[PDB]
């Protein structure tokens, strides 16, 4: 579909068998999701933006469905204020910016 | 144009007469630029990101050219890690996400 930017580009996703709302964010290299107890191996990481850094846990090869489009890639989990779908997954669903 | 997301959507902007590089950031409500000198009056403001809140200088009704498209809106200047073009200006140039 086509998503205008009058409001935040929030969409429903499915990850680890759970539905969530997430931001289609062209400004994020990789995907960051709210704290959640996913299974499997992870590695700790620090990610930075406006206001400084937060500590996250990096999971690899995580399956996320975005408006019916399936994607698989890296996901950082930590105390982010919003779920953020980054370019690593936006490319897999064929998402582009158009103007 | 149509912009794919396998690389950062960086563009050249023109503001205050000078050229700069900025990131098209659909996850940003607001446009925030690194420290610079801009003409006109400004007021203190706060903005929050992934890591917390920072103080910025809010310039209103600033003319800014984004890859040849003109916009006139609010520009925040402060300690952002990256120059980001937010939805307040992306809407002015007709940006949408498509997939
Ligand atoms: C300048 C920071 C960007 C460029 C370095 C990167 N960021 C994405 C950007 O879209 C954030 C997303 C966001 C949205 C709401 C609340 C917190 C964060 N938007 C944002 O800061 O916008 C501000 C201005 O406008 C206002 O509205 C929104 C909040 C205000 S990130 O989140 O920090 C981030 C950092 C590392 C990684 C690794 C994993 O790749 C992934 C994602």
């Amino acid at each position: 579909p086509q998503i205008t930017l009058w409001k935040r580009p929030l969409v429903t996703i499915k990850i680890g068998g759970q539905l969530k709302e997430a931001l289609l964010d062209t400004g994020a290299d990789d995907t960051v999701l709210e704290e959640m107890n996913l299974p499997g191996r992870w590695k700790p990481k620090m990610i930075g933006g406006i206001g400084g850094f937060i500590k996250v846990r990096q999971y690899d090869q995580i399956l996320i469905e975005i408006c019916g489009h399936k994607a698989i890639g890296t996901v950082l989990v930590g105390p982010t204020p919003v779920n953020i779908i980054g370019r690593n997954l936006l490319t897999q669903i064929g998402c582009t910016l158009n103007f």
